[PDB]
DNA sequence: TTTTTTTT
């Protein structure tokens, strides 16, 4: 009779779909009778056979339109407005809901139909970064915290250690599991502003180890990137909103985000020292070493860079009251998969072996 | 009356045609009396001389129309859109399957009554190839699914040597087999970005002899592609979905595609070989020099440097099995196909001849 | 009454003309009385005075419509069609041919019965461009294989010696020849991709006289265009499909042509060596200047840089069935006519003349 | 009732107007009664007064349109469409014709019944530029000449000697007298691309004042237009057709025009050097100084500037075969129209009082 | 019952206005009955409150139209088509005589009966100026006549003096007389591209500021003006046509305009002394420092600053006859007016006062 | 929107 605009923008909204030539697609693949359809007799995909036999009917009427892109077109912008307004209205808790979310939606592929890996050694990577450092569980809930609160001044850790103290490969972990990005400050004064900007919306940020003047007598190499960092106060601090240079782009101006920083054992000013909630402090333990001399998957699988290890850490040790309210429901589900799939005693032997740095699985 | 747009649509999918100027002048071909049809008569090209008799009455009204370009516009979106769905809801090894399908399925009429080519001049680039490094049909399985697994990190291949190693040729028939891009990166960086839009929804990337910088004494130009490599080192990884660009057009966020380099000698920065999976040699040899003078035909017909002879070559050593279940029949009856055409005697009466590097068909 | 777009495209198609400009303005001229037409009753150009009775009653309707820019579009979209069609379908000897029977069409012309250029200056240019080198009838001949059979890696020849040496002269007349189009890489690298944009869908590219750098001991000023061209090896070596641009256009993805490089005598790094396939030398001879200077009208006609010359040292020059099947009877029909123009004799003389520095002509 | 777009179009080609804004204010002025039109009435705009009385009708409704740039725009296509026919069809020798002719029609008009100007100060103008250089006449006519013919390589004149010698001044001239628009190439490199967009299909070009190097010495002030030039080798060879580009806007393949070159006693490459066919080397003579101080009204009209005064001083010295034939009957009504005005003693007045220095006008 | 566009484009060319967005928002509020209209009745703004009750009804069945902006395009169109017409056909002292009225009207409002400013302060401000310089009314008839005629290479002043004597202060009121915009040359050459953009179509240009290179000779600061000025010969002596260029813009070609120099005490070539008509001498008079220091309302209400008081200068001083007849009138009246209000003893006092630097209104 | 601009 004639396409209804209506339904077409409910399956994209629907299906949270937003680009327009995947929409196009999908929608044309219902066409053809859902009462035959091959595809909702395997139920392959939920995004067709969810939907194949309600939209059947409009879809054998768009499929003779000749204004088919547009219909699709108007469809995605309501997709597009609605991800927008809710953009200008998130709490920094939301955010973090969903960027959690998003990693449970990957975990998934890792163990399910696509079973990319496994769990088991997953876990173990789980276990051996724990022992590096006291209550590594709560240590994340606790930085977790901090980063939703986002109290001024009340904003930042250092990752003070020697080099080859494991920071880095934490510091994967944290960024991995949390987002924001990597940032530089050894930089000529006159090259950095432009990496400043870099900054510009994203929800946390993690700091490069910067040259500390003198340290090369720590034989730790040394020059201007801590005189920078100190002359860049307020941006730690959090009180006031500030500009922000893209390249090629005019200024933004806006509240700098909370973040992360590492550092080997170089000189540190009490002024640059106050700003901080705290120092959490690194260094060689070989045993573990020694142990990833026995482990050496867990660099291969890379899972002892993962902020999924992190994820996963959580998962496990944490109340299901400690996680926002909702998505308690879905630890309550990998628990239940991970606390039958694996004891405490396995995670002993697991953790034992770890400390005693003989080879997790050994 | 008037143009049947959905006829037009069949025809575009049908020959996967995805251009509009390709599209809009060859059904404009279809215009004329197909009793007639020289094309067709002679069966020059099956992209025509297959479709004109069914097209032939639209085509004489699309001859009149006044919308012709968006007529056709239209129609590759469909194409596009089909590619795109098909680019998440197979699998990578479904995506090899499909496109194994279509190769054979030229195959089929290369060497059909149409029989353009010699078997044995097609087989004698398979010699050349396994010739050119053991194993080969070995490495090339083993990278094979190395590119379906995609997985993580673990995503690039490294080729280096000299000039007329052969690395470049070994990248040409590998892409043609797996349906890839070369991207070229010698570039200025804040100009380079839609050299990445090309990649979008691609299987696979080539990156071609990138100039590096230093060791220049060697008469090798220095340049910054090494230095915008490791960059954009954020693209080889494979962590997560990035929004590439084509202009006038919706971003597209899709995982960068996993690939494989090939490189002049130059220094690598310690932290872009971080990146890869693996480093191949290759070594100029004169033996392999001097038959192809006289087996000139193989490089005129770009025997070598096709991913046909690939296909042939794995369809000649490796087991059945080794194949997907899917394919395994066609497997078996090309394999046959092989088993009828030739003796051992002659297959390796000609590889004694490319290891003498002369008379490689006496 | 509506106007006929069909009577426009057939137009455009049959002229080839390509410009929506050239279009529109050309079909315009036809909406006066044919009859009454100075230029048809003159015969300037042939592309109007064969078409101004045909298309007048369509082009006095045209000159009245409202929407005249959109259908010179379309006419133009359609003789864009086919020269992609073309592009992909035939062979480059096809190409060839077709190239050769429009060059045998415009002799017929410029030698037809009109005598509108003089037979006698026009293989007297023959001669001239005989003596510019040794063995100039081979050179050329070997030099269409090449370009013909596009091996890769042997792709391009390198003319190389002093200024006013004639290397530059040479390219022009083959550029015409095969069609193709010449392109400066001396540039800086923001601007060459609209440079390298020329190029799509051509059967030659020409690189003119690139600076090299350090020459300046010899006085000749450095520049960019040999580090450019170290760029783009992957381009020159035909092994693989390329990305290119044009404004307002997304990228077009084809292997990039083969061609020519002129060269005053900068050094040459191996990299960029090993990717020509032909070095040929240039030499200044004082009697060519005096013979030229005696004998202007071959600069003020342009005949010894232009095309047509090097096609009539062919039909000179060349056994028959040198030529391609088709045309090869064209070719008996003008060796006939030359032949019975002129004896050996005659151009024994003409080479005598030029030998001694005289004017051709005595 | 309807707008006819044809008398527009008629409009824009009689008035050879090619920008949308001007056509669209002109033709807006239309709209009141010619009858009370006080500029009718004033008669001081030609484009005005000689059409507003046929156009009234039209302008009436036009006024009332909705729709009115894009009738103007097909109009202003229709005048750059015909442009470029020409430039393609045309002699070089009927463009100069032409370009006589319009200049004829203001010289007409100049000194009418306008009263607008004194041929007696135009003439006194003559005087001074016939006194500037030996044999003057004898130079335009070859410099013409050689514009017409357009030799390869032969094809540019290099202007030299000390500042306020001028030579910019007689630039003027000769390009006003022709068509075309002058450069300036002591730019940044990156820019220039755009500066050269300025000469697409005109007829001259004029490089002004090009920088040198080594000049200095005398302080001449240094700067970069030479070694710009000398990248732009074969622009000025105009051998093959080069690639010239405007803002958003796709390449324009062409031949570059013929011109001049100005510059003080910098060096020049061989290679610059061997492209210009002739070299002037104007000289300061303080007579010259010294009369024009006493003949202000030169200057203050822009006389010696001004391809007008050329023009008069061609038709003065040059027999009347030397022009085309058509316009020899308008030149031998010219040559009446001056002897009849100026016996020889007044123009040997006029060139006594310049060379002694004196005001020329007694 | 429909918009009447011509209304609209009445008002725009009534109101002169030229932005779609400014012209867009102000029509709209007409929609509200007038009769009530606050902004009427305050009489805010005559751009508004002239025009409220008479576009009234097309107003209101604006503010329901869908085509709102497409409307608003067109009239904008118009009267920049109108400029650009103007731009070519009028003379420079028409031009200034179009100026001339538009500084009158705004005098009537500013001292209307609704006048919103004392007369007698602008006259006080008439005396304050007409201190500054020697001979000031004659001077200004001069500089006047100068940018009428704007004779070749005779068309620059230099404005050269201590800092804070007055020289931008004139330079601004000059400008505003008149029309034009200042420029700023003390860059590196590639930023001054963009910069001479601004000239376009300007009646006047200011170079203020221009640095000396080692201006700390004196002790001033140094700065690269004077270098980058005196490459640009051309366009001060204005001879010839220069390029010019605006972001996004493709290039225009005019007679650059003629302006004002500025600079404190330092050093000038001769080849810029040699461009310049007049050196204009400032001096810091301290009397007039403590006149303001007594009479600040001339510098809060910007009086002194503004083209009004040299208008004002002028009518009081200047004989009607230099006028043009257009205005001749007006001036009438206005003397009239201004001979009625103010005797010649009075303004005789103020300039007495002043030259004892006591407060100008006592 | 891209392009041009920004950027070097
Ligand atoms: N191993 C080899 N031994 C000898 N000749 C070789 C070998 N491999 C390639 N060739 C020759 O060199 C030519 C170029 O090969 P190819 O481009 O693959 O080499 P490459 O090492 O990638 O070179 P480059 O670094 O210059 O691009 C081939 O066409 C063939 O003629
Ligand atoms: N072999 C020759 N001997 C003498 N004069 C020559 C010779 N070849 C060309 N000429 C003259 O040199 C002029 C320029 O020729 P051409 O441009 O082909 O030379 P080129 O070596 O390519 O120069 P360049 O590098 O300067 O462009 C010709 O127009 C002709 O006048
Ligand atoms: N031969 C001459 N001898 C003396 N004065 C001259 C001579 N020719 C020109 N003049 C004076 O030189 C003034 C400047 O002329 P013009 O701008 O053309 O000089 P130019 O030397 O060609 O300049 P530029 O090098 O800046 O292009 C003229 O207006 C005239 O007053
Ligand atoms: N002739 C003068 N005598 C005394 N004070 C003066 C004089 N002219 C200007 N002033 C004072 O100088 C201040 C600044 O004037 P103005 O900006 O025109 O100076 P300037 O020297 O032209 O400046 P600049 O060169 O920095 O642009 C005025 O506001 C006024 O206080
Ligand atoms: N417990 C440990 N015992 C010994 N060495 C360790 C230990 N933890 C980390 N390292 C060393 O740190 C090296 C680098 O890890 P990384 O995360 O980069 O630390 P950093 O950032 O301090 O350099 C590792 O290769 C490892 O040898």
């Amino acid at each position: 009779k004639q396409v209804s605009w209506k339904l077409v923008t409910e399956y994209a909204m629907e299906t949270k779909c937003d680009d327009v030539l995947l929409l196009l697609g999908m929608y044309l693949e219902f066409q053809y009778s859902f009462e035959m359809c091959l595809k909702c007799i395997k139920k392959e995909q939920p995004s067709h056979y969810k939907y194949h036999e309600k939209h059947y009917a409009n879809a054998a009427i768009f499929a003779d339109s000749k204004n088919q892109k547009t219909i699709c077109q108007q469809a995605v912008d309501t997709v597009l407005a609605k991800k927008r307004v809710d953009s200008l209205q998130l709490t920094r808790e939301q955010m973090l809901t969903n960027r959690f979310n998003d990693l449970l939606d990957r975990m998934d592929i890792m163990f399910g139909s696509t079973g990319s890996a496994d769990i088991e050694e997953w876990m173990a990577g789980v276990a051996w970064l724990h022992c590096l450092l006291p209550k590594m569980d709560s240590v994340v809930y606790d930085f977790l915290k901090c980063m939703v609160y986002n109290i001024p001044k009340k904003r930042y850790w250092l990752f003070k250690g020697p080099i080859d103290s494991g920071k880095t490969t934490l510091a994967a972990a944290l960024l991995e599991l949390c987002g924001g990005k990597a940032l530089n400050v050894n930089l000529p004064l006159d090259r950095l502003n432009f990496e400043l900007g870099v900054a510009i919306d994203q929800f946390l940020v993690v700091f490069e180890d910067v040259k500390g003047t003198g340290g090369e007598s720590r034989d730790l190499p040394s020059g201007q990137g801590i005189n920078n960092l100190d002359n860049l106060r307020d941006y730690l601090d959090g009180s006031v909103k500030v500009n922000l240079e893209k390249k090629h782009l005019n200024k933004r101006t806006q509240i700098f985000p909370p973040g992360i920083v590492t550092m080997n054992e170089y000189s540190v000013p009490k002024t640059l020292q106050a700003r901080f909630v705290k120092q959490i402090d690194f260094r060689p333990k070989d045993y573990l070493k020694h142990c990833l001399e026995r482990s050496e998957f867990l660099l291969e699988k890379r899972i002892i860079q993962s902020g999924i290890a992190l994820l996963l850490m959580l998962i496990w040790y944490r109340p299901v009251a400690e996680f926002a309210q909702s998505i308690q429901s879905r630890i309550v589900e990998w628990k239940e998969r991970l606390d039958k799939e694996f004891s405490l005693s396995v995670y002993q032997k697991m953790k034992f072996n770890v400390a005693m740095g003989i080879g997790v699985l050994d």
